[PDB]
């Protein structure tokens, strides 16, 4: 009944090992703890995956070149740049542990639902949408939203993935793409140029998956309102049709108002009625962060999210804790909408919403 609360000391010293990749976990987990939500929920430590666990989805050779470069390289390989490693996926010591740890909390998580532990289980520092089976990309050693949801597949007929994280989970609609078994829905911008590229309306999936894949692209400078009114025509049209066993959301705070992004002009309050509109379901739902790189505003979201999952509202004032200076210079839990035109033209997002409904009457 609680949630699952993947968390050790250990795993966010991990999650944060990672010379120049900013130091975000334990950010997120002491705000949470500040506002004293894990005493809430049922705090599970990870285990770490293992080479097998990995290569459920991995191959051999991408898994091998991660663990020598995560022992002794950074440059000098001549795999690195063909295996996606580089400026967005930086080849360092530490990044095959890393990926195990992430791994290993998202599987952890699964776990506990397929136990029927909880019916929500949160992995924050997991999400990582990008990686496919041979390469990394955009942040992504481990594709562990993918190992999520093969772990639940052990279980749960139909998995359905929802990825709101501000860019295309094209990792994971690729795992999925030739499949009926899980159905990955991602909202994200789509526009000329913008990462990873991919994800337009009408990539529907390949062979018994073609449907099972649904893609919603959005403009510069949604908000709140609007969002969601998208999010939950796409979802009450994926419930009704394919009719999810277990669900794995993916909750990148990258659309939050004041993210480097610059894209979306969200807040945790409009991702936080997404959010329960999925857990109004009440099936087994194994929660993911992702990007989100306005560190203390992803710390926000995600601690108002963890707020939302246990039914809580949680005071404005940030509580004094170690990062407690990182939320000046106000110290308030909301985010404010930046000034920004919001580049949605309704007549396209109706459009749009008409073009899923007609792929979704073929599901299933
Ligand atoms: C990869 C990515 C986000 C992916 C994501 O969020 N997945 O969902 C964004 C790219 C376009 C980017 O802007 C960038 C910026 C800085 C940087 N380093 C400082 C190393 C590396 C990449
Ligand atoms: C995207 C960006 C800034 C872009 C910009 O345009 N800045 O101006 C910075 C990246 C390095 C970042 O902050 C980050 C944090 C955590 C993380 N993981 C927990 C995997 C991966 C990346
Ligand atoms: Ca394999
Ligand atoms: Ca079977
Ligand atoms: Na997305
Ligand atoms: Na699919
Ligand atoms: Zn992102």
């Amino acid at each position: 009944l609680v949630p699952v609360y993947i968390y050790s000391p250990e795993y966010v010293s991990m999650c944060d090992s990672l010379a120049k990749i900013p130091k975000r976990a334990s950010m997120v987990h002491s705000l949470i703890e500040a506002y004293a939500l894990h005493k809430q929920m049922r705090i599970v430590k990870p285990k770490v995956a293992s080479m097998e666990e990995m290569a459920t989805f991995h191959t051999d050779a991408y898994l091998q070149h991660l663990q020598k470069v995560s022992q002794e390289g950074d440059d000098d390989h001549p795999d690195s740049i063909e295996y996606g490693l580089g400026y967005d996926c930086p080849a360092t010591e530490g990044i095959f542990d890393y990926a195990a740890a992430i791994g290993g909390a998202t599987i952890t998580a699964a776990q506990c639902l397929i136990d029927g532990m909880c019916k929500v289980a949160i992995n924050w520092s997991g999400g990582w949408h990008h990686a496919k089976k041979d390469e990394a990309s955009g942040f992504c050693y481990l594709n562990d939203a993918v190992l999520g949801i093969l772990r639940l597949r052990r279980k749960f007929e139909r998995i359905l993935y929802v990825d709101l994280d501000l860019h295309h989970g094209d990792g994971v609609e690729d795992a999925f793409s030739f499949t009926s078994k899980v159905m990955t829905v991602s909202l994200h911008k789509f526009s000329p140029g913008f990462f990873p590229g991919t994800g337009d309306v009408s990539d529907v999936g390949l062979g018994k998956g073609r449907y099972y894949s649904v893609n919603v692209p959005i403009q510069d400078g949604i908000q709140d309102e609007k969002y969601y009114q998208i999010c939950e025509s796409v979802l009450k049209e994926v419930y009704q049709a394919f009719n999810p066993k277990a669900v794995v959301l993916q909750l990148g705070a990258d659309t939050i108002a004041g993210d480097p992004m610059c894209s979306f002009n969200m807040t945790p309050v409009g991702i936080g009625k997404c959010l329960k509109y999925i857990l109004q379901w009440q099936l087994a739902t194994l929660i993911l962060g992702g990007g989100g790189y306005n560190l203390a505003n992803t710390a926000r979201c995600w601690t108002y999210l963890t707020g939302v999952i246990l039914g809580k509202t949680l005071s404005s004032e940030i509580p004094d804790h170690e990062f407690f200076t990182a939320y000046g210079p106000d110290y308030v839990l909301e985010i404010t909408p930046s000034c920004r035109p919001d580049r949605n033209e309704p007549h396209r997002i109706q459009q749009i919403l008409n073009y899923i409904k007609g792929n979704l009457k073929h599901v299933v």
